[PDB]
């Protein structure tokens, strides 16, 4: 069932309502509480973290043991996080260059 | 460690920059990658569900049963969601009333 087309369609426009949602908090100025419902204190902590990992790597200073032991992550979540920024669109990576650096 | 005053600055610290950048990320229309950068898959998937279950209740027409069993979730899942709409405060709720009914 869960492999199935309509529950990946399903899926896709779920995920968008919960876009379009936190773009009207940002909107009103209810993103923190809607973020504070919305996720759980470990993810909150995980993605604060998650940002720092892009910084780090995006910068080119630290290796990624460097920036493990100074996070307190696992070489797997650097080595993720990594992945990730490496499929990233130019236009992500090219402003997070600007905003984060 | 982690349960320290300085630990808890320092978390939020991370976490306000988060929602900051992806508050940016918005206002320059990013949101959708950074949020494909920055979250898992199963994360994306569990927040599209959780709008689903925080609508719901606020409907109020489901049975807590009935909506684990329409969202495939676990019992405990619905009760956290329902703990945290318990605990929101009520201009969140409110508007939350608005946008998803
Ligand atoms: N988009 C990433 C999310 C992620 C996991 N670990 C990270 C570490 C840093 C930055 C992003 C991540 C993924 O699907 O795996
Ligand atoms: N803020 C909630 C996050 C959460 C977990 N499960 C949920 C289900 C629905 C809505 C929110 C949630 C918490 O800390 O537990």
């Amino acid at each position: 069932s869960p492999y199935s087309a309509a529950m990946a369609e399903q899926r896709h426009q779920e995920w968008l309502r919960f876009v379009d949602l936190l773009k009207n908090a940002y909107q009103n100025d209810l993103h923190l509480p809607l973020l504070n419902l919305m996720l759980t204190p470990d993810e909150r902590e995980a993605l604060g973290t998650r940002v720092r990992i892009v910084e780090e790597l995006l910068r080119g200073e630290m290796s990624q043991r460097e920036l493990k032991n100074e996070l307190g992550a696992g070489i797997a979540t650097i080595t993720r996080g990594s992945n990730s920024l490496k499929a990233a669109p130019v236009e992500l990576r090219q402003w997070l260059e600007e905003v984060l650096l």
